[PDB]
């Protein structure tokens, strides 16, 4: 009795396949344990731990934040297994503990909470040791290395510390002296920690860029009449026009608005700060995507309508600069709200 549309199920695998993928990601970057099950529960990634490992350092779209709070547990065995084998295909021979832990730290945030900052050095001082012993051999407690570790992140928070005067800052001398008889009453080899300290200062540790960092860029960028949080990811931005009337026509321009389209969230903002290649944004308003729906609409008036409302009826009228916009932005903010309806899960 149903006609075939092209919104019929036979149409909507890959749809429905990458909605379920993004999910995923959505549970992981909320809470790795409910994430990780979902996307072995639907089969993108095996229930094997060097599977979860490849997964977790190539896939786009996990927060390093929430893959350092997985990968440092030490109650799930997993966890460590998994945490064994990201490390295992990470090599540190012919290279100094710093290069090692900067290699390291590209894939994993390595701050936070004190318990698992520990462990993630803890276990990666380890894959230090196993490739290449022999450094470990001119130490008398090989259990220096995780303390030398510790010392190399405390010696670059410092150095690019925005929070301390340059003449305030540790000099090579004093984290030579920091660190004299900590190799159980010996000190490390001088040029050992020359090494280190000048290339630290050659170029900071610095974790890769995720999808947190454009969510916190784009954030700074907007000043308020706060949504960096891991879970969330910018979708699209877009040029719109608000219409207090639609029955009315208005001068072209007038109403300008810049959307930012969040997996979760829209928010309105108006062109604030205006040259140096760039802008802020005055935040004016922002919608949940749950119950909302997107109604297209045209008058004599404006041709590309936008309607958004809901029924848990009006949030706001748009008319888009053109069609193609339109389609554009329509269909991921569509496609953003059945994410959000589908989330709702009832466990």
């Amino acid at each position: 009795a149903i006609p075939m549309s092209w919104d019929s199920p036979a149409f909507s695998n890959d749809v429905i396949r990458k909605r379920h993928y993004r999910i995923g990601l959505n549970l992981f970057n909320k809470k790795p344990e409910k994430g990780v099950q979902y996307l072995i529960e639907r089969g993108f990634v095996p229930d094997t731990p060097v599977g979860v490992a490849h997964f977790l350092l190539q896939r786009k779209g996990l927060s390093r934040q929430m893959i350092g709070e997985f990968l440092g547990n030490r109650q799930k065995q997993f966890n460590r297994d998994v945490l064994d084998c990201v490390v295992d295909e990470m090599d540190f021979s012919t290279m100094e503990l710093d290069e090692a832990l900067r290699k390291f730290q590209a894939h994993i945030r390595v701050q936070g909470e004190a318990q698992k900052v520990e462990r993630l050095i803890e276990a990666f001082s380890q894959r230090y040791c196993i490739c290449n012993p022999g450094v470990v051999r001119q130490f008398r407690n090989p259990d220096t290395i995780f303390i030398l570790a510790f010392a190399i992140i405390l010696l670059n928070t410092d150095m690019y510390s925005p929070n301390v005067k340059p003449e305030r800052k540790m000099k090579l001398e004093d984290f030579i002296k920091n660190l004299r008889g900590v190799d159980d009453g010996e000190d490390i080899p001088r040029e050992m920690l020359m090494g280190i300290y000048e290339r630290i200062r050659k170029r900071e540790l610095k974790t890769n860029e995720d999808h947190v960092s454009q969510v916190q860029k784009v954030e700074k960028l907007i000043v308020g009449k706060v949504l960096s949080l891991p879970h969330r990811r910018l979708v699209c931005y877009c040029r719109l026009f608000e219409v207090p009337d639609p029955n009315k026509p208005q001068k072209l321009g007038l109403h300008q608005r810049e959307i930012f389209l969040f997996n979760d969230l829209l928010v309105v903002t108006k062109i604030f700060q205006k040259k140096k290649n760039s802008v802020t944004y005055s935040f004016r308003q922002s919608f949940s995507l749950y119950g909302m729906q997107v109604l297209l609409f045209e008058n004599q008036y404006y041709p590309n309508g936008i309607r958004l409302t809901s029924s848990v009826k009006v949030l706001i009228n748009f008319n888009a600069p053109n069609p193609q916009d339109r389609k554009k932005f329509t269909d991921d903010l569509r496609e953003s709200i059945a994410e959000v309806q589908e989330m709702e899960k009832h466990r």
